[PDB]
């Protein structure tokens, strides 16, 4: 049985992280998505829930202290994220090393869609809240939270 | 049932090499190496064999033209291959984007252990053909064949 | 009157080529694309000029020796070019200092759409010629001739 | 008519931004310098004017928001700014490609002066402030505050 | 006579720090070690001290202000320190030509030893604190300070 | 006693390289600079050494096989060269860490000045040969033998 943990957090998640959850589902048993700010813990939650219902091999969690103590404890078996740039990769490189070096946990890396190669979190927050339209880059759960969070 | 498809030219294949199948073989159902010079294709295929019979779900194969028709064909779920450099990335993620957009194929990857970060299989060959001793950064039986070939 | 050269081999060119010659055209008076092999000059202008049928201040023509002289003599203002990833960026940060050290002529950059920025000719040429669907990367004049060319 | 905005907050101005400056003024009809720390709004606009009056279709504009809003209310039709390292340019190219996705427009970027590649405001302010001689950097206008600043 | 100075926060100081010390001390006259958080002063200097008695031509100094200050009062002739990542040699590649530009001071950078590479005090703090075993980094003067502070 | 080795092709000899071999000569007793194409051996020797008469500790040797054979046999003590940019850093950070595990031999690397960052021999002698005035680049024994090889 195999298990990812999908660590991050994941405010507020967007549709680079939902296609990097999709496609870690279709290859392992299990995907567990570890929540460890603009948004609540409960709120993250909901939005990631709500964003993955097509996931039924999925489940939302939080998380606290090291993510290769998280894999170890629930019986899980690698770490996925995405990388959408060389400097993500050598930032990831470092934390992916430094977790196989102290728990022997692998990290198994997946590149973003080209059209979310831009997104994050804090550059699509800091333009909702300015007025630009992100959401076509943001599930329409978060969209809703965004909008009313916003009015 | 997954399947990870690992593609080279493996001229020769590296204990870096290695490391990687062992890490998809503990992830993944079956792995197959896939072989797309110094060495034959012959030669080539048997160091792998004789480097990964620690590996019961490894096997070998040579492959020809694009890797993901090698995946759809062989009912694999995905490629894997390792990353040392943020310059490893940003090539691997152009062939990997590619790969998707044409076959819908996904390639996962992982990083390199620090201590074969710098090895290549072309760095290795120009250095053991002049005299160094490379023989700690490859299999036994890669070792064995390029002390036969150079003698 | 401004003028924009945007210069390359152009074999074959690309989507993501024409996008640039878009957002050049929209900035400056006149763009001149200047083609600098798998097809013949001949092919690659005409794949060109039927690419671009939509840009009346484009025009298309085969350059000779030094970039930088092609637009002094011709009248032109600056060199346009579009950059995919930070490599792209370090490669040809040095023929822009260069350009501009001989000539004091000034390079802009645009940065790809993020669709195509997995997109290379020889990706492109590579692939097609293997089986592999890249008609969705390049423009439809294109398409034809890989088509024909390779039946 | 074409227009190009130089954002920033200029705390202070560079020689290196002057260098941008100069370069987008030939080639567009006018620049707006929008200024978005050391220095006041108002004296960073001083040290802008008093170091562009070379520069007739030149003028320094404090902005408010999204780069996009101001360059679509006031008819402008590009960004410009200066990149300097592969690492800005991973930077500037999700900005880059945010701004096209909310509001359409482009931006175009210009190598850096090799001889300023290492200059930024923050390290400037940081070396002068402790006696260091940064004044071959930056604008005589900025020099003069500097040593008042900081008698 | 030649003198090199490693400058930096050294809280802690690692593994990878001393092997850089060591490198430094095997051609240069005299090293020394310039401090410039969770340690004290008088902690990190006792850590560096405790962990370099094996280089009998380094000492350890508090540094104040710029480190080419600190190299030309005390006769030094150059800055040495390590690079990890090409992210790591862009950031001190500003600060190297900055350093030349006020000073005519140089830096020798020195690589990493792969099995340091994803070293980081920083990292190590935040792993160390959580109940990570990073032992294996870090000088033995530092782990004992790390359980103890850690009791 | 230390020594520093300066490896390379020289094809030709750049003010770049000189100003390298300027500052290694100021911290060890000697250089050799290691020559392992435009130009005869013989012809790159003696622009080399015509360009360094300025340099007493500096002499000039052909060089083949390994640079570490060459280091040890010679009594020498370090690798040194200059890095432009973070990709001359990943690519000779695998030489320098290939060069430690083979012969135990360190390199010290140096940051180009930032006028010459975008200088390199091949770039130069395209340019040249095509018209192009490179001479502010290369030393003048280099220029004058461009000026008559190009004749
Ligand atoms: O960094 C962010 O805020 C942010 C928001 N969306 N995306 C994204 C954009 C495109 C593609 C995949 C994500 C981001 O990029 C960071 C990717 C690092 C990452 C860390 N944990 C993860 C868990 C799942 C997937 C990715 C990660
Ligand atoms: O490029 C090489 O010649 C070469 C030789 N050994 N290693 C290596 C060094 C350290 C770690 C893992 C490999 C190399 O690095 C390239 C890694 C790209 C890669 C392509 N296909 C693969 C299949 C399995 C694993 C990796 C790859
Ligand atoms: O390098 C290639 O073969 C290739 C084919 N398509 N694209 C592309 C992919 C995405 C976006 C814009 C182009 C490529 O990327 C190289 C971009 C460098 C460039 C040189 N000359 C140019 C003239 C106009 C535009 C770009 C360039
Ligand atoms: O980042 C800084 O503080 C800083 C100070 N000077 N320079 C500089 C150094 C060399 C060359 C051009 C500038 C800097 O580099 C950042 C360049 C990014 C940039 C953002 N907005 C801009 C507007 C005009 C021009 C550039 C920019
Ligand atoms: O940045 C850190 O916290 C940190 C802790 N250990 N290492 C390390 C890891 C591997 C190898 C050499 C150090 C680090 O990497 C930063 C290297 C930059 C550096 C600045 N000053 C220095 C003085 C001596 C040596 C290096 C430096
Ligand atoms: O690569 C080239 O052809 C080339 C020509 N000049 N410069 C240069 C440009 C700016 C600064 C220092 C050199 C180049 O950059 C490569 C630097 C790598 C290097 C290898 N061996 C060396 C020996 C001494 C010094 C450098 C090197």
């Amino acid at each position: 049985m195999t298990g990812a943990v999908c660590p991050g957090s994941f405010d507020p998640v967007t549709l680079g992280h939902v296609d990097i959850f999709e496609r870690a589902a279709a290859q392992f048993d299990e995907v567990v998505v570890a929540i460890l700010g603009m948004f609540d813990l409960d709120e993250r939650i909901a939005m990631v829930k709500e964003s993955t219902t097509h996931l039924p091999n999925l489940r939302v969690q939080v998380g606290h202290g090291l993510v290769v103590d998280f894999v170890r404890s629930c019986g899980m078996t690698a770490i996925v994220k995405g990388l959408r740039t060389g400097t993500d990769f050598e930032y990831e490189l470092q934390m992916a090393q430094m977790n196989k070096h102290i728990a022997g946990v692998d990290t198994f890396f997946v590149a973003t869609a080209p059209r979310y190669s831009f997104v994050s979190s804090s550059l699509a927050k800091e333009v909702a809240m300015l007025g630009g339209d992100v959401s076509e880059l943001l599930p329409e759960p978060v969209n809703r939270r965004l909008r009313d969070r916003l009015n």
